[PDB]
């Protein structure tokens, strides 16, 4: 999905896993 590159955008000091369409955001 399209959503790892916005969510790393939107927290760009948080780590986003992207595996597949699970993003996990860890801020």
């Amino acid at each position: 999905n399209d959503k790892c590159k916005e969510l790393k955008k939107r927290y760009p000091n948080c780590e986003v896993r992207c595996d597949x369409p699970r993003y996990e955001v860890h801020c």
